[PDB]
């Protein structure tokens, strides 16, 4: 078909990368859509088998050569391109990697012969990013999410703003949305028929399980309580009773997680965060950053965690620790050997003031009623 | 058919209402309902499509009519009437409302064409209240669950009474209803055979998205936690962490809400309830009135509400505000200001005689260990 | 067949438990197995609808009768036998049953029927227990839940040591297991086609409600929430917002759970869990025992409790219990009185010396900011 040789594969790769502008994506794949039962050109979900991350540049060069070889327009100086496939996109895709058609292992091939099999019109989207900038699209929202989810790019380190203004509000049934407006306009008809759909929940993203499989020894008891865009390090566990993680939080090591994460919160290998416990996102202000808890922190049942903790820090079951809260400071001597540069001079200090120190133990007095900032034992061995 | 003008329907009407004792019913709508699936005359379920609040009085009394003119004897001095339609009732009423069938827009008859399509026996009944007292019937507490869910009337303002006592225990599967007693006696069957349903909860109430449409600004991000009979405002956003709102309970204005909102319990405009707070509901005692929280109050993480708060309250993460804890009071003459009757003579408050007052600050002085009752520094502004 | 009458039947379960090493089986039952997509034989599951304690010995007698007849060597003195059953061994066992057949209530050999019936190839297994020692199968550790949940036997009385190691972790979709290779292995052509399955969530054990049918009075309003293996009394109510009931949990007697309860806790009739308390299971250390909380106990909302309670005792919203709390001690000579040998000579007790007392009230002080132990004055009436 011209392209005969993995030589022949190269040369087209390089042809098409000295085109003029041209730019290799950072991140690309392919979507199925979901697209509104009345409004047709909503894209209600994405869902994609397969993410590149900085990754097969050649797969993404082709697919990007398929389009403009069709008349299509490519601003390689915008952040990010989404357009529909053609059968004929995935047709001339597939003959480019002639070569490699009757190996195994190709993965970004391989889904190219499942998409051309199911093909239907306007069902599939090839979705890339050139710079890590704010999303412009529900599909590029989509496969930011998934770079998070899948780990393809750390906690906090791409560009989310704006994502709630560009998703649909709607109904979830089955993990399938539906348009709010479409119930309101066959209610009749469904209720008496009874063919109401069942509504798991509404609202404008959807849940990680509904996209990611987990690692053999991660555990999730319910998936309403993992967002998409959740980061779970292999072998986390997140229990159902009280327990959250919203999207771009999550934990870097295995955690025993029972309580509730918030978006930017994240902890550290090894954590246990204690049934119904709290860890805020965000520091308040203006350049307020984000909250992340280190290695080995136990925080109890029922506390809250308001402020970066570093490694080693416990917080006893019931106790907030916010950033305004007062603590009485004890182990001075010890806390200077594990946090040398911090001044240890004064008695009492804010928990703002103690973010980020390590082997902290915050308890309360329970004779005088004090909030004590004490030494974690276990952190000096 | 003898109706052929609006002015036939409505001098039709007159006939109707001159009736001897005739009442308009002060809601009303059509139930399909859900039956024991051994005992077929227990009512498990009653879904509508369209709630009659103080309106459409016209198309009350046609249906009324229809059930009267076959010999129904209707006791318009009970509270309520409910009855299962016949083809027949259906065929009547539609050819009182012939002057309105080739015109759009018309809820109430758009039901009954559909209603006629679909018709089966016993599936539908019409439900109708005649004054607020307590519900007698299982379709009545439907109507009543409905009338607080789809905001036709406020919370707390109808009469719920001895509904536990008429609604029957059952285990639903998406949303559908199963007597337990059948599900004993098949279990056998269905499990050797491999085909027991899915049991997604046991309880005498469905949740509210098997019945409500939100509006497109309000997210409830999982069903178990929005019992059928909540309120919410428009606006409002039900995280699924530890969460609930129970029936009767809501929001009068849009709010985040991740914590637990008690029956009875009403939580005002641009409130916020942090990731495991609790608002209780009724005030303990005899004559314990229900619990308020006003406008713009931020309730922490893991607190405890049990007491009517007023407008822009503030309770601190993890503070416990109970009927008995004691408050020593700072700031007595701003609060005084924001509370000109309230008599802030002494210095030591019990949280119920600090109820309904506004922009109180209940936080813990963290090197006494007292609790205080203070003003909200936002609330003078 | 040669057993005719119920005295042939009677003789025949003689002459099978004079076997050389016979042992009667403790427990027994028929499961229906749940296999890998992937490897058909890992069980992922297995579903009962009979089971046995310490109960209709001739029919286990029949059942282990049916696989030495041709020649299974079952080795008596091991703790569990498993074995899937052929066809002939359910007609064995039918025959057998032969006098029997023509009457009603006879559940094994119903259950009998219905897997003839249905029969499939390596669908059904026999499991029975010899004595209370590790499982050593998924089929064991599945009867082991079983007993538990059915309340056969009670909370923490076999021994489940093991379990986690023998259980894989896979996804569960509409209460179905699905090894998560399987979904890797499918995901592409899954997500393409768009028929990827619901996953709900990704565990070791399966919910409750997947496989016990609630009391009439007994209310679970999430599956989630109860984990199989869970133990609810009669009357028992979990309410969804922020509870969980794990394995080898639960209570003994009816009670109104909003809270959680851990692995090897119990809650005593009448006890009120609060909304988002937490019960911790076991008490630290290596000989650390199991915590039970006694009757009529009251937890607060947001609480926590870390110690064994008896009786009528109070844990106030938001205090936590931990068993290295110091409390000051309130009401010597009152609570001498409930707890006749405990020793009230000092002022100042740690939470786990205060551990199984009667009639304590946890609360703390509001002024002074001290954690009390102090009288509950309901206790003495
Ligand atoms: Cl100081
Ligand atoms: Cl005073
Ligand atoms: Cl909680
Ligand atoms: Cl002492």
């Amino acid at each position: 078909g011209m392209i005969n040789t993995k030589e022949d594969f190269l040369l087209l790769i390089k042809q098409i990368e000295q085109k003029s502008g041209y730019k290799k994506p950072k991140a690309f794949g392919i979507a199925r859509l979901d697209r509104g039962q009345l409004n047709k050109n909503k894209i209600l979900q994405a869902s994609f088998a397969l993410i590149n991350y900085e990754q097969n540049f050649g797969s993404a060069a082709i697919m990007l050569e398929a389009f403009m070889q069709r008349g299509v327009e490519i601003d390689f100086n915008a952040s990010e391109f989404v357009q529909t496939l053609k059968l004929e996109d995935i047709d001339f895709a597939l003959s480019c990697f002639k070569p490699f058609l009757e190996e195994d292992g190709h993965q970004n091939i391989d889904l190219l012969k499942i998409i051309k099999d199911k093909f239907k019109d306007d069902e599939f989207s090839f979705v890339c990013l050139f710079e890590d900038k704010e999303p412009l699209s529900v599909e590029s929202i989509y496969l930011k999410l998934y770079l998070l989810s899948t780990k393809k790019v750390p906690l906090r380190s791409i560009n989310l703003n704006g994502a709630f203004g560009l998703l649909s509000n709607v109904a979830w049934s089955d993990d399938k949305p539906i348009e709010l407006e479409y119930l309101r306009a066959n209610e009749m008809r469904l209720k008496m028929s009874n063919q109401y759909p069942k509504i798991d929940f509404v609202d404008k993203f959807p849940r990680f399980l509904a996209h990611i499989i987990p690692e053999d020894n991660t555990r999730i008891l319910e998936s309403s309580k993992v967002r998409m865009g959740a980061s779970l390090a292999a072998g986390t566990t997140i229990m159902p009773g009280a327990s959250y993680v919203n999207f771009n939080a999550g934990t870097t090591g295995a955690c025993m997680v029972e309580g509730r994460i918030s978006s930017s919160a994240i902890v550290g290998e090894g954590s246990d965060v204690g049934g119904g416990a709290s860890i805020l996102g965000v520091l308040s202000g203006t350049s307020g950053n984000a909250i992340s808890v280190g290695k080995a922190c136990l925080l109890g049942a029922n506390s809250v965690t308001g402020i970066p903790l570093g490694d080693n820090c416990i917080v006893d079951a019931g106790i907030a620790v916010l950033e305004g809260t007062k603590f009485l400071l004890k182990d001075a001597e010890e806390l200077a050997k594990l946090n040398p540069y911090f001044n240890f001079d004064k008695e009492i200090y804010k928990g703002l003031e103690l973010k980020g120190l390590n082997g902290l133990h915050f308890r309360q007095d329970s004779i005088s009623g004090a909030m004590i900032v004490a030494l974690n034992k276990k952190a000096v061995k």
